[PDB]
């Protein structure tokens, strides 16, 4: 009933093509980068409030089921980056 | 050890602020819009290949555990939109 | 006269940018889904506020015995997932 | 827990502004009318460009035949009026 | 002379846009995580290709008895999740 | 299942281009050197603007005191050379 040609025509008119594997990786990188920046901000909010961010704090946050699986996947990279940022801010010039 | 002031300063230097509730909704809308467009494309790929997209096809795709939970959440809105698009493409002028 | 044709040709260049018909059908469908999702999210948070904890089993019971409309049932899981994210986000911060 | 209730109460204040259901039905209908009007205006100007002069009689003939969809027939006169305004506005 | 100062002031306006130090630390950390994640994803797909099906229990066993490096263990779950998405995406399409 | 293996084999061909580990260590080190060089160049020009003329003797004094980090000391001469080129290039 011309249904196949209609579909073929709609597919050309659709804004974005079907996502490549390369585009799935890029999209997943952006999502990890977004979630990592929120975790970094959460950990620095704790540091600002007077809860010092240490390996032991991260271990206790992990033991306590506080964090989503996506957060638990990124909590160590967030920890590493927070430490780098705290050390960078410490040095003069 | 000036750790709180360091954290307070880093938080001002961070590109994006902590995400509002409004921004969580906007971000969730963009993710639903992205996943809906991919589902619409998958269903139209089926229509192009000669698998007619009907309420019964969607029921069978749902019975068979083929789709992720996020896909199952959007398969009916994708179905509705595919039907609208197929009907819009059918009419002359 | 060909004056009329040139006037029309000039007006066609000056017309505001127009989304294609299919692209506008998608955008319009996204806005409608986003609006209906935000109402459901509000309804579920109203339940939580009043002391009815929003859980997978509450959603199952509301769906059994037809307490939700078919339009609600279409979006109830995305609404549920977003409410859970929001309750977790509020618990931090 | 009382914590869950207060969290929900706080989230309800933080939720983006929501148009009431009736107000949103109007707004949505305005957007759709504006979109369909601008398509019809473009279609009528495409005809003018191709050498079909856009007149009251052309609109009557398009209506008397089922050449237009119901949605188009609803907006064809406002599209006609606007096309005439635009043709008059052009090259004053 | 104040010639030297004005020359410097002019050069400072002409210098390419510079990301702030903290923003560059984030960007650099994202690139490193993205690179290491893509290597792990490749390693896991190589296993799948060779006939070792990539499952939650395989990841658990590789993590127990220290078969993965600490740097691998840091990203193994995000790699796992992405491999699962990619295998599901390839099954459609 | 043989299906899983072929899917993986196909995904491996579709994966974005990956620099080898050694090549990526070089590229990453180049980006970091380029970034830290441009910061030092900016710092030296900020000094020139403020009235501290940038000379070989100033760089020697900055080095002889532990005023610079190890990363800065590694790049201070290339930053100096580039600042001198830029000051000479400006107002030829």
């Amino acid at each position: 009933k011309r249904n196949q040609e209609l579909a073929e025509q709609l597919l050309k008119e659709l804004p974005h093509e079907t996502t490549s594997i390369a585009n799935l990786v890029q999209r997943n990188n952006r999502d990890l980068d977004y979630n990592l920046e929120q975790l970094v901000r959460t950990l620095l909010q704790m540091e600002k409030e007077g809860t010092h961010v240490t390996e032991s704090l991260i271990n206790t946050l992990m033991e306590t089921d506080t964090l989503t699986p996506k957060e638990q996947a990124l909590i160590w990279p967030a920890y590493n980056l927070v430490r780098q940022m705290m050390h960078h801010a410490a040095l003069h010039h």
